């Protein structure tokens, strides 16, 4: 048995009430970050410990090979706080677990992806000040909890 059910009446909680919370698809929308370069075999809900370190997370669409069944290298997210979007990104772009480091970028409706010519510049400062940089603290916490369930070999879904 590996699923969440909430009690109806009994505590609504933080934010985990939602049996399936961080919604599987991610509506398109300029809140929608990218993540590339990512071990296949970490999915949605492993990759939300590495990710909503940084800030509360609405939704989380991995892409999932169809052939098989298993992750793609990539990964589709929002952050219900729009605006720790930019502070988000910026701090995780370039996360380097261990032996493998993740690419964030914004994939903005299939803008262009970090635009890299043209529509990927106006933000080459003015972030350090609004960015909480404790990569550190996150790097620990996900490395951890990536032993926890032991590279996919176990859950971290301490529910009760």
């Amino acid at each position: 048995a590996m699923d969440y059910q909430p009690l109806p009446g009994m505590s609504e909680n933080p934010s985990v009430y939602v049996p399936g919370v961080v919604s599987t698809v991610v509506p398109d929308s300029a809140h929608k970050l990218f993540i590339g370069g990512l071990p296949n075999y970490l999915n949605d809900d492993q990759v939300k410990e590495l990710l909503t370190s940084f800030g509360p997370l609405k939704a989380f669409n991995l892409v999932k090979d169809s052939a098989t069944g298993l992750s793609k290298g990539y990964a589709f997210c929002e952050y219900v706080d729009i605006n720790v979007t930019d502070q988000a990104i910026a701090g995780l772009n370039g996360m380097q677990l261990g032996d493998k480091k993740l690419l964030v970028q914004r994939a903005s409706v299939g803008a262009k992806n970090a635009g890299s010519g043209g529509s990927g510049s106006s933000g080459s400062g003015g972030s350090g000040g609004g960015v909480n940089d404790a990569f550190k603290d996150a790097l620990q916490r996900a490395r951890q909890i990536a032993a926890k369930i032991g590279g996919d070999a176990g859950t971290s879904l301490n529910s009760n």
